RNA sequence: GCUUGGCGUUUUAGUACUCUGGAAACAGAAUCUACUAAAACUUAUCUCGUCAACUUGUUGGCGAGAU
DNA sequence: ATTTGAATAGGCAAGCCAAGCGCACCTAATTTCCCG
DNA sequence: CGGGAAATTAGGTGCGCTTGGCTTGCCTATTCAAAT
């Protein structure tokens, strides 16, 4: 459209959001997210292929690029753009910093749990920061080299100040390590000066080399400081210079990771080359959640995928804070990588935004765009191998083993031997032993495992009935398990094999509906139906008509549509994204939501629902339609081809 | 692409182990439980145009439109 | 009027990921020995 | 007698092993409504 807007971008393993705000008024045009799974006249997508990158990061930067592609072309080419590449680099690695977060959030919350029973005061648990910093500092004022008693702090919180080691002015850094626990006069004093500048004048108590000393001797050793705080705390260059607050800048708003630097690049390049008028910005990880904070925000990972989006919309403020503040257009330069604030209050009210903020957070039209796998999965069958038997009934069943006999806490045998007796094959095969066996489940019947008893007590393994006592141990039983529906069959690996050898679990590939006289069915295709050729799948022809026949699916029959993982189908008016066939036999498919994981959904609902949705398809189901959003997540309502597909040529 | 081995799943061969013929050797059944030996484990949807694979009526890529 | 089918809850199992515990190896600080 | 360098001890880091949760495929079982 003609107006002009912001595109805010959130890179993370599996998913961009995006945020799209007009350029004038700060009001939300329009808001998602692209989903996938982790990699374990446009832009192309060549260009992230020239410069090397992890795998999980390189899927991200290609979806990324696809979905500025589709924003371009529905929205036109945007004013500014504006990035945040997830802290994590894997999954692996978003893991382990998460623990480390956890950790720090209990090595906080330990702290103050001690204090507030050895002091005994409610207002501490408010002052969160205040009490850290005096852990690091080794109890003293920096500034001045004066002691700090605990309750003091507490008696007098005027008196003391947090102070940003390098004015947040200049540096634009708010973390903890640009903070210092400081006297309320001493802070008065330093001004918009570095702990140099203010110790090297007439102004301060101690010379700046009592104050170096210090804290060298603080930062090795116990009680220990960061390197970024000791560089702040020793920072002895001229503030005023340029060059020095470039420094700055590029450390705390400017992202410094290869992949952040390379990904701007191919963009900057690409904008530049064709000569459109867009500005690539980046900011720190760090720096959104303190916006977060400033504008009370919580982030809520479990609310949805729309925390990426709702990311974007955040990230994309940003960049109208760093237009309309001349006091920032030397900001906005560095971050627009082009050719070349007094006072704390000053700075503070700069980054006030009330209102815009209630649209971000009530804004309601929301998209989503999970991609669709239609790749035959390498994984054809579960690897194990079965035997099966012919019941009493004449029904064909899977033998399975119970392994682990002799442990603790192993109740599988005993549940079995209560429900279902006939169950075993011993039943059968050898009645003396079952009988020898059924006696120890009656005499330790209380606990989880008779046989744990049968050992702890006696010191001897279950042995086979034998007529001089000298049967072997039994260290599995075998059972008869599931009916044998839809198998594998590799007995012929098995030369005189007297039962038949079979492989379970036919991994899905897709799932065809069928209209029959007004009766809606359908085929499971299994990865095993599909066959490699020359450069080419093929699905089996005989295994398909022999599907339909189980179906009982006529060869009048309407076909309406195939379902693979991700793809979206509405079944009677409730719009649903497919995971696959969750049973062939009974009619059942397992779908998912599409705004947020459906266990995420119960979570903060606090509801204790299996977190599964299962859509029986029946004679009861009244319509089924395919749907397909584009990479923004506009819906769609989409018609089939005439017939199913039998070759997949991709 | 080749070789070896420990743990696990399956089977055969032989022996142990149940049942019947037999004084006993030995044979048959049954195949449960074990020991010894061998083998194996990039793409959203439809429709149309166009091009190519070969399966010759289907598929995949590309362009346009719609959804 | 009774029998067959639908929808949801609850469990089993394979494969795969991730986090916490234990053993062996690597780096820095303090104490002891030798020289100005 | 005081300061600097080397050897020994204590603490921190990295690899490998194990268990619980997550994603998916599917069967058995229980309860209610519709069809021959």
């Amino acid at each position: 459209m003609k107006r002009n807007y912001i595109l805010g971008l959130d890179i993370g393993i599996t998913s961009v959001g995006y945020g799209i705000i007009d350029y004038e008024t700060r009001d939300v045009i329009d808001a998602g997210v692209r989903l996938f799974k982790e990699a374990n006249k446009e832009i192309p997508t060549t260009l992230v292929d020239d410069f090397i990158l992890s795998p999980v990061v390189k899927r991200s930067f290609i979806q990324s690029i696809k979905v500025i592609n589709a924003i371009i072309k529905k929205y036109g080419l945007p004013n500014d753009i504006i990035i945040e590449l997830a802290r994590e680099k894997n999954s692996k690695d978003a893991q382990k910093m998460i623990n480390e977060m956890q950790k720090r959030n209990r090595q906080t919350n330990e702290r103050i749990e001690e204090i507030i029973r050895t002091t005994g005061k409610e207002n501490a648990k408010y002052l969160i920061e205040k009490i850290k910093l005096h852990d690091m500092q080794e109890g003293k004022c920096l500034y001045s080299l004066e002691a700090i008693p605990l309750e003091d702090l507490l008696n007098n919180p005027f008196n003391y100040e947090v102070d940003h080691i390098i004015p947040r002015s200049v540096s634009f850094d708010n973390s903890f390590n640009n903070k210092v626990l400081v006297k309320q006069e001493e802070n008065s004093k330093k001004g918009n000066r570095t702990p140099f500048q203010y110790l090297s004048s007439s102004d301060s108590k101690i010379s700046y080399e009592t104050f170096k000393k210090h804290i060298l001797n603080l930062a090795k050793g116990k009680g220990r400081i960061s390197k970024t705080k000791k560089e702040y705390l020793l920072e002895e260059r001229d503030i005023n210079r340029f060059s020095v607050q470039k420094d700055f800048i590029n450390r705390n708003l400017v992202d410094t990771r290869y992949a952040t630097r390379g990904l701007m690049n191919l963009l900057r390049s690409y904008f530049r080359v064709n000569n459109l008028d867009v500005k690539v910005k980046s900011i720190n990880g760090g720096f959104t959640s303190f916006l977060r904070r400033k504008w009370k925000f919580k982030k809520e990972r479990n609310k949805g995928y729309k925390h990426h989006a709702e990311d974007a919309l955040i990230i994309a403020n940003a960049d109208f804070i760093f237009k309309e503040w001349k006091k920032l257009d030397k900001a906005k330069k560095v971050m627009e990588n082009q050719m070349f604030i007094e006072t704390e209050q000053e700075y503070k009210e700069i980054f006030i935004t009330p209102h815009q903020i209630k649209h971000i957070k009530d804004f309601k039209d929301y998209k989503y765009s999970h991609r669709v796998d239609k790749k035959p999965n390498r994984k054809l069958i579960n690897d194990t191998l079965y035997s099966t038997r012919k019941d009493d009934k004449g029904n064909t069943r899977i033998v399975n083993n119970l392994n682990g006999l002799y442990d603790k806490d192993n109740d599988k045998l005993k549940k079995l031997i209560n429900k279902s007796p006939e169950k075993l094959l011993m039943y059968h095969h050898d009645p003396q032993t079952y009988q020898k066996l059924k006696l120890i489940m009656e005499q330790y019947g209380d606990e989880k495992n008779p046989l744990y008893k049968y050992y702890e007590e006696t010191g001897n393994y279950l042995t086979k009935y034998s007529k001089k006592d000298n049967g072997p141990v039994i260290k599995k039983i075998k059972y008869y398990g599931n009916k044998l529906n839809a198998h594998l069959d590799i007995t012929d690996d098995y030369p005189n094999s007297r039962n038949k050898v079979v492989k379970l679990s036919l991994k899905p590939y897709r799932f065809d509906v069928y209209l029959d006289n007004g009766v809606y069915k359908f085929v499971k295709v299994n990865n095993l139906d599909v066959i490699k050729k020359e450069n080419y799948y093929e699905v089996n022809s005989k295994c398909y008509e022999e599907a339909k026949k189980l179906k009982k699916i006529s060869n009048q029959a309407e076909f309406i549509a195939s379902f693979y993982r991700n793809d979206l189908i509405k079944i009677n008016g409730e719009l649903y994204r497919v995971i696959g066939v969750a049973s062939d036999l009974l009619n059942a498919i397992e779908v998912n939501m599409i705004d947020i994981t459906y266990r995420e959904y119960l979570e903060n609902m606090n509801d204790k629902r299996p977190p599964r949705i299962f859509k029986t398809i029946s004679s009861k189901t009244q319509s089924i339609k395919k749907y397909s959003t584009d990479i923004l997540g506009n819906l769609y309502e989409v018609k089939s081809k005439k017939h199913p597909q039998i070759i997949k040529k991709g």
